């Protein structure tokens, strides 16, 4: 419970569950900030994860503190992100489907060949495992929240894209 | 591109995909109200779904216009939710993990036996599959992003629970 390192707020999380006596119950609560990634571009909260999707809900792991996986992108992820005034993401495509929120400020999304708009607050994107960046090309940070949920690869002409 | 039924902004959605070319580009970029349900406790607005988790990002349909599927609660849904003052959602399960994200407002967040506590603006809910209500006993709507993964359902001393 500080301040999160992009300035902006820490977040809450409330995670529910199911007792021995099969009672649905507050399992725990916690308030986090956002913290500084090594190139100084972005502050980040993950919030949780599921193995596999389907998930399990018989799985009592802390989804924050989940070991890794296999497959890459498997399973599900959420995490929070603050994009820093005039930084930049790397360029990249997973194998995944991912649900974006803006909850704080807005954001330039970047595509293929320098196809870009503005997704503003309270905007919501569909990424369907394209290759992009995020741009802030604000004077504040901006948070989004991310979902991202497990696909196979991306079939162009029945194979794989080049990377 | 109207005003909400909960007097809250419109939400833009954004969609990318794949061109001919294999090129991530845009697909689709909407601003659209969340609508009055006949209760009139909430306006709501279904977002994307997928028809399986993991999902497909060969599958070109529209996610908010897709035929309703088998599997109760099968695949993956984003939608919002707008909780009117005064009004609280009916209590109910499902089979699934949802990543709750309170964009506007606050939320009380109700489970078994009167278990409660209050999820702030910024907030997010893992719940699950818990029996739950939403309430909301502040005077101004409150807007939450609901993300919700297919999950079996919860085995208690190796069964179900009854309803
Ligand atoms: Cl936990
Ligand atoms: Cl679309």
């Amino acid at each position: 419970e500080a301040l999160s390192d992009s300035g902006l707020p820490p977040v809450q999380r409330v995670v529910t569950g199911h007792d021995a006596h099969g009672r649905a119950v507050f399992k725990s609560e916690d308030v986090t900030p956002t913290r500084m990634i090594p190139s100084g571009d972005a502050s980040f909260l993950l919030v949780w994860t599921t193995a596999t999707v389907p998930a399990d809900n018989n799985d009592e792991t802390d989804g924050r503190q989940r070991e890794a996986g296999l497959t890459l992108d498997g399973g599900s992820v959420i995490r929070v992100v603050d994009m820093l005034p005039g930084k930049e993401s790397p360029m990249h495509r997973t194998n995944s489907i991912d649900y974006g929120i803006v909850l704080e400020g807005e954001i330039e999304l970047e595509l293929d060949d320098g196809a870009k708009r503005t997704v503003r607050q309270g905007g919501i994107i569909v990424q369907r495992g394209t290759n992009h960046l995020w741009r802030n090309t604000t004077d504040k940070p901006c948070r989004i929240a991310f979902i991202l949920i497990e696909a196979p690869a991306y079939l162009h002409n029945g194979q794989p894209l080049p990377e």
